[PDB]
C-alpha cells in the first residue's frame, strides 16, 4: 500500500492521434485494482470514426499503474505519484508501418488522467492494420530494465491476423518518473489484454488488460 | 499550371520531442521549377527547443524539386489538389520521430501543416545535448510502391565533438489525385541554415533538390 | 522414442566475427524431457577470441525444452529426420550477428553443426572490449510462419559498470519433415556460465529451458 | 604505385543461404581508375543455386572506384597490404545476410576471400522465387566512424512484374594500414549481369563505381 493509490481506482483517458494521414480522437474511462494487477477501460471514438484502421493497434496504449508489483521488485510507477510520470514509446511493425506515442499519466484524488498522441506512419494500404484483418494481441512479457536512470520496456508482440498467423511489433518504450524513485532490477512484466466488448467498427469498445511484475519462473544455476 | 516560378510558402508545425511541446510557424519562397527555396521560422510555443533544431529541417517541401523534363514530377503534377506525406526517422541511438505533413494550394501559396514527434532520444545523445552542425547533402531514392510514391534516404548530421551521427528517412508521399506515376529515380538535397539566433527561435533556412537518374551510363 | 531419457551433444561452430576466424568444438549431455543440459565448449582456433563469449553461449539445442504435453514439441516431433535453423542477432549499438545451424541425430548423440558470422561491431562496444556479463533469462515467442516455426526475442547482456546491452533474436526453425505445428507460446531460457577458464578457451555452460502458455489467464 | 592501370581479380565465396551451402569461384579484371570492373563468377558446389543470384553480385571489389583527387582514396592507399570488410544487408522482408571479405594483392592481382551467410528468407518472397531483375543504381554514402570507413546505402531490386524490393546495406571497410582518412563522400554504383547461364552457374557481371562529393554547391 502506497496511500495515494487505493485499492480501487479511477482512469480518464484521452487520446488524440493521426494513422496515415487519418486524425482521430478517443476518450476513455475505467476503474481498476492497482495491486491486483487488473483494469477495465470504455474507450468511445469522438472524432473521427469509424477508424479507417484496426483498433489493436490503441488498445496498448490505454496504463502502468495497474501492475501486480511484488514486494521485492521495486514498483516504478507506483512509487513516482503523487507526481506521476509520463512514457515515450516506438512501435516498429514488421511490414513497415510504425507508430510513436507519448503519454502522461497523473493523479488526482481516486482518479489517474492519461493523455496520449498518438502517431501511425506508412502502413502498407492492404495491410492487416488498414484491412482491419487483427483479431487482437497474443499475451506478451515486456522487459523492464534501467537506462540513464529511467526506465525501459521492450517487447516483441504479436496480433492474431484474420486467416491464422501472426503480425509482429516490436515496443520500445522509456518510462520516465516525475520525481527520484527507488529504481528495479531487470524483471519481466506479463501482460494480457483483451477486448471484452465492441460494437461493429469498434467506435465502442470495453476492454481489459491483467499485468503482473516478476522475475524468471526459472531458477538460478549460479556457481 | 496553378504553379507559377515563384511561390510562397506558409507553414505551421506542432509536435512533441522527448516530451517537450511546441509550435513552429514558417513563411517562405522559392522557384519551384528551379529546385530552390529559402523559409523563415519561429518558434511559437515551447520556445527555447531543448533539442536540436537540426532534426525539424527536413521536415519543413517537395514541390520545388527541379524535375527533368523526362522524370514525371509526382508533386507539381498534383496540384491543385495536392499531396500528403508520412514519414519515419530512425536514428542511430534509438532516438526516432514520426511526421505527418498536409500540402495545399491557394493562390500563390503552399500550406504546409505538420505533424512531428520525437520519442526515445537518450539524454546524453547529441539531439538532447545538441551537438550537431547540420546534415550533409544526400540523395533521397524514389520508387513507386501501391501507386503512391516512397523515397528513402540515408542522412547524417554532423556533431561538434568529431563524426557524423545517422538517421534512415522512410517516407510515404501520396498525392490526392491520379498523376503519371515515375520510375525509380534520385533526388539530390542540400538543406542549409543559412541564419539562426542563438537559441534557433529563429531560422533561416536553405534547400536546392534536383530530380536525376545515375549518373553512370549503362553497361551492355 | 528415438530421443532418450539422457542424450550426448556434439557440436562444431566455425565462424568469423570483426574478421576473426574461429573454430570451436563441444561435447555436452542432458536431458530433453526435462529441460536441461550442459556443454564443455574447447576454442580449437582462433583463440584467445577477441570478442565476448557471451554472444557465442545462445548458439550452442533446441531438443532439450521441457515442452507440456498440450504443446506440440516441434523439435523433437522432427527427429529421427532432425532440423535446421536460420538466426538474425541484431545489438542495440549496430553489431548484427547470423547463425545457421544443422541438428542431426545418430544413437544417442546430438550433432550440432553451426556457422556464425558477427559484423560491425565497434571496437569500443562491450563485444569487442569483452565488456560483458551473461545474458539475462529470456522468453522466446513462438509462432507459426510459412509452415515453420519461428521464434523472436529480445535479450540483454549484462554490462561491466551496470546497464544492459540489448540484442534483437529472429530465428526460423524448420523441420526435416511434416510434424504437428503448435500455436503460439513461450520457452522460458536461463543459460548460465558453471566454469571458464581466463581467455574463455574452455567453457562449460547450462541451459534450463521450459515452453508454456501465458502464466495470465484470459477473461473472453 | 602498386595498383597498376589494368588489375586482375581472383576470387573465391563461401556461403550458406536458406540453409544452402554453395562455393563460388571467380576471375575478372579491371581498371580501377576508371572505376570499372568484369567478373566472371562459377558455382562450383550446391549448384544449382536455390535463390536469386542478384543477391550475391555486390558481393563480388573497392579498389576499382574512380576516385577524384581530392577525396582519399581509402581503398587504393591501403596496398599493397589491402583491406577487409564487413557487411549487413536488411531485406524489407526480414532476409537478411551478412557477409566478410578479405582483399589481398599479389603482383598484378587481387586476391578475394568471402564469407556470405543469408537467413530469414520468406520461402514465397522473391528471393527465393527468383523474381528479381537486378538492383537499380545506387549512392553509397561514405564516412569515417572509428577511424574506418563505414559506407551505407539503400538499394532496391526491381522485380519480375514491376516494383522494387528493398534492402539497406551496412558496411565496414577496414584498412589493414593506416590511410589518410576521407571526409564525407558518395560513391555512385551501377552493378549489371550481362550473361549468365540457366541456373546462374556461371555469371559474367560488371560494375561502374565513381567516387564524388555532392553534385549541389553549398548556399552557405
Ligand atoms: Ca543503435
Ligand atoms: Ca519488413
Amino acid at each position: 500500500m502506497v496511500s495515494v493509490i487505493k485499492e480501487e481506482m479511477k482512469i480518464k483517458l484521452r487520446m488524440e492521434g493521426t494513422v496515415n494521414g487519418h486524425n482521430f480522437v478517443i476518450e476513455g474511462e475505467g476503474k481498476g485494482n492497482p495491486y491486483e494487477g487488473t483494469q477495465t477501460m470504455d474507450l468511445k471514438v469522438t472524432e473521427g470514426g469509424p477508424l479507417p484502421f484496426a483498433y489493436d493497434i490503441l488498445s496498448p496504449q490505454f496504463s502502468k499503474a495497474f501492475i501486480k508489483y511484488p514486494a521485492d521488485i521495486p514498483d516504478y510507477f507506483k512509487q513516482s505519484f503523487p507526481e506521476g510520470f509520463h512514457w515515450e514509446r516506438v512501435m516498429t511493425y514488421e511490414d513497415g508501418g510504425v507508430c510513436t506515442a507519448t503519454q502522461n499519466t497523473s493523479l488526482r484524488g481516486d482518479c489517474f488522467f492519461y493523455d496520449v498522441r498518438f502517431d501511425g506512419v506508412n502502413f502498407p494500404p492492404n495491410g492487416p492494420v488498414m484491412q482491419k484483418k487483427t483479431l487482437g494481441w497474443e499475451p506478451s512479457t515486456e522487459k523492464m530494465y534501467v537506462r540513464d536512470g529511467v526506465l525501459k520496456g521492450d517487447v516483441i508482440k504479436a496480433l492474431l491476423l484474420e486467416g491464422g498467423g501472426h503480425y509482429r511489433c516490436d515496443f520500445k518504450t522509456t518510462y520516465k518518473a516525475k520525481k527520484d524513485v527507488r529504481l528495479p532490477g531487470y524483471h519481466f512484466v506479463d501482460h494480457r489484454i483483451e477486448i471484452l466488448k465492441h460494437d461493429k467498427d469498434y467506435n465502442k469498445v470495453k476492454q481489459y488488460e491483467n499485468a503482473v511484475a516478476r522475475y524468471s519462473m526459472l531458477p538460478s544455476q549460479a556457481k
